């Protein structure tokens, strides 16, 4: 049952004004919430995300596309926001019962928003979207934790190894620390780790597998120097002890992949790079005979975090060519900003982005504008 033609009208002539509200509806909601919910802090919810403020809104406004989504194309789901989500939330381990809770404060804060104007009729139509959504979400979220090869939504592992690889990358790597079975990653996909922030609260983070035995973890952390956790994370000394969640994501090798002999198109920037060496390891196990045009972005090639390692694997490839770009210094294959006008991109080509969010933004433009389609455009962005 999709949204029901009562409840239509309504979302239509209040659209608008939710939308408007929702800034202000949020660090409501959640005040609310976490008020009567501490332990939602302590292992679940980011409290960067809360002070920053715009980042938090993503849950109501996600409603709001949604609602906008679900008026014009009825009876169906966007399945990439559905997707997206679902996997962070399996990653945190996010039950369905929460869903009442996130319910119970996010309408009492619209109620306490509109006042008398949150009316029957307005509160109606929108619960209705709201458990459209979560019905939807916590039947993808089941199906993920079905494919889990444990019964757990985290298990301690020990930092086994770590190194400073540039002035702030550390390449760490993890091993069970308990008898926990771990599901075997697909290249792309993501873990969420866990630590103590200095007053005691456990934080999550997702950090992007790399490659290692299957009996580890590896991940590579960039200093945030305005962050709480990647400092903590940093100096954990070989031999902490800490929990690390199911590996999960959608943006995978096979999602790139739309026909068997497509060519792909991998550009990065910065630490955006680690999902890049998970492909590339993973196409060069594969034998893969795709052409594979790898784009790096540094600021320098010595602060190319993993370069020596991507370019080792891309050597095993076919049909790979590795370009890395120099910002600030002037070493690289190239220097300053990628020009997409320069690159033969075939129109069968997928063409993967992860970096900051203004370089995808440019990259993504300047694609469009240099006629790549959208569809063959993937992204992943970091928090
Ligand atoms: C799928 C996925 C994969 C990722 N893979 C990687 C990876 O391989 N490597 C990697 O290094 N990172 C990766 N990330 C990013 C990572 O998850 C973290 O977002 C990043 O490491 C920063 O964490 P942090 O705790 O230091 O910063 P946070 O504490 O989360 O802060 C983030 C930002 O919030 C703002 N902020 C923080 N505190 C406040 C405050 N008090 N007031 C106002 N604003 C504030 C600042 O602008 C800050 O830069 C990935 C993210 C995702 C979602
Ligand atoms: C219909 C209900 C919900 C919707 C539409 C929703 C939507 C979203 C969206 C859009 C994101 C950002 C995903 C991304 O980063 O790409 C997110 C993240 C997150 N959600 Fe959900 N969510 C819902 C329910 C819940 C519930 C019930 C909980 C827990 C009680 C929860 C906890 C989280 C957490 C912890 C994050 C990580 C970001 C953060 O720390 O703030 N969500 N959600």
């Amino acid at each position: 049952s999709g949204l029901s033609t009562k409840s239509q009208p309504v979302i239509q002539a209040t659209l608008p004004v939710i939308a408007e509200r929702i800034p202000h509806i949020t660090p409501v909601f959640y005040g609310d919430m976490l008020q009567a919910r501490p332990d939602l802090l302590d292992g679940m919810f980011s409290r960067s995300a809360q002070r920053d403020g715009t980042q938090a809104r993503a849950l109501a406004g996600s409603i709001a596309i949604f609602a906008q989504w679900i008026l014009q194309h009825p009876n169906t789901f966007p399945e990439e926001m559905l997707s997206r989500v679902a996997n962070k939330h399996a990653s945190l381990g996010l039950q369905p019962d929460e869903y009442d809770t996130v319910y119970k404060y996010l309408f009492g804060a619209i109620a306490k928003d509109l006042g008398d104007a949150a009316t029957p009729d307005i509160v109606e139509a929108w619960t209705e979207v709201y458990w459209l959504l979560a019905r939807a979400l916590i039947n993808l979220e089941r199906k993920l934790y079905a494919q889990q090869a444990n019964n757990i939504v985290r298990a301690k592992f020990k930092l086994v190894k770590r190194t400073q690889v540039t002035k702030d990358v550390v390449d760490m790597v993890f091993e069970p620390a308990d008898n926990t079975a771990m599901t075997p990653g697909k290249a792309g996909q993501y873990i969420s780790i866990y630590a103590r922030t200095s007053d005691g609260l456990l934080q999550p983070r997702q950090f992007t597998l790399l490659p290692s035995e299957e009996t580890q973890r590896r991940i590579a952390i960039k200093l945030d120097p305005h962050g709480e956790m990647t400092t903590i994370f940093q100096n954990q000394e070989v031999g902490a002890l800490l929990d690390i969640s199911n590996p999960y994501g959608d943006m995978t090798l096979e999602t790139l992949e739309t026909d068997p002999n497509s060519p792909l198109v991998l550009i990065c920037a910065g630490i955006g790079v680690t999902p890049v060496l998970a492909f590339v390891e993973k196409l060069a196990a594969q034998k893969s005979e795709r052409e594979v045009m790898i784009i790096a972005s540094s600021r320098s090639l010595a602060e190319a975090p993993l370069r020596g390692e991507l370019l080792e694997r891309a050597k095993e490839l076919k049909k790979a060519k590795v370009l890395y770009g120099t910002t600030q210094e002037k070493d690289g294959d190239f220097v300053g900003r990628i020009d997409v006008s320069t690159l033969d991109i075939p129109a069968n080509a997928s063409v993967f982005l992860c970096g900051p969010l203004k370089f995808m933004q440019e990259m993504r433009s300047h694609l469009v504008e240099a006629g790549i389609a959208k569809h063959k455009i993937f992204y992943e962005i970091f928090g």
